[PDB]
């Protein structure tokens, strides 16, 4: 029932900034949008601003706010990530491409104003540079899957591994293993939740009128399983 939770009650602008290196391909992506976290609702629209990205837009999108998840009533109590705003939070994921190379990547999420900022460093490493990540080779599809999230008692914080299947351009899958902790930034109170989860769903499109490389993401995330 936090101060935190209250920060979440109307429509929040959202930016969202990523600077990448991928096998030394650096890039950065810029995202502006909104949530309303009493719907789950995320709304955004990505630029990569340094150009074409090296890498294909859905491998991106986990990485790209679950303090925008709708946490029905009844599990208030178990929402860590609002508990930890304004001050914020820092996610940390390894996500393992199978049969190619890795994601590590550092995200302090936290408000600036009435802004909520998701501001990120991506560093992959030990890719093909032919192979399905650089290149290209992954379909521009949704992306929905059910996260189990636990408390990490030790760190004041929660932990989450989940598997992110993209398909292949030849009907195959890439498999994305995710490996994420999150901790909180200030040394004030949070609230550390009982396992439950995280669904969440996806749709990708393009803006017609968008000459730069980009993503339209609609996102639902909803928590349940208590």
């Amino acid at each position: 029932m936090s101060k935190g939770e209250e920060l979440f009650t109307g429509v929040v602008p959202i930016l969202v900034e990523l600077d990448g290196d991928v096998n030394g391909h650096k890039f950065s992506v810029s995202g502006e949008g909104e949530g309303d976290a009493t719907y789950g609702k995320l709304t955004l629209k990505f630029i990569c601003t340094t150009g074409k990205l090296p890498v294909p837009w859905p491998t991106l999108v986990t990485t790209l706010v679950q303090c925008f998840a709708r946490y029905p009533d009844h599990m208030k109590r178990h929402d860590f990530f609002k508990s930890a705003m304004p001050e914020g939070y820092v996610q940390e994921r390894t996500i393992f491409f199978k049969d190619d190379g890795n994601y590590k990547t550092r995200a302090e999420v936290k408000f600036e104003g009435d802004t909520l900022v998701n501001r990120i460093e991506l560093k992959g490493i030990d890719f093909k540079e032919d192979g399905n990540i650089l290149g290209h080779k992954l379909e521009y599809n949704a992306i929905s899957d059910n996260v189990y999230i636990t408390a990490d008692k030790q760190k004041n914080g929660i932990k989450a591994n989940f598997k992110i299947r993209h398909n292949i351009e030849d009907g195959s899958v890439q498999l994305a293993d995710h490996y994420q902790q999150n901790t909180p930034i200030g040394d004030g109170p949070v609230l550390l939740p009982d396992n439950h989860y995280l669904s969440t769903q996806s749709a990708l499109s393009k803006d017609p009128n968008e000459k730069r490389d980009h993503m339209v993401l609609l996102e639902f995330v909803t928590a349940a399983g208590i």
